[PDB]
């Protein structure tokens, strides 16, 4: 568990969002929904040292 965050860096639009997810499966599930609802799809990465996710179209 713990806190996760999501980095969105896109060519055509980015932001940031945080979300408590109770393993990186539902993490990545939630921010992928999360990302592509902004329409956003790129590399997807993980940074397991603070817990974070971009993703970089």
């Amino acid at each position: 568990m713990g806190t996760y965050k999501l980095i969105l860096n896109g060519k055509t639009l980015k932001g940031e969002t945080t979300t408590e997810a109770v393993d990186a499966a539902t993490a990545e599930k939630v921010f992928k929904q999360y990302a592509n609802d902004n329409g956003v799809d790129g590399e997807w990465t993980y940074d397991d040292a603070t817990k974070t996710f971009t993703v970089t179209e």
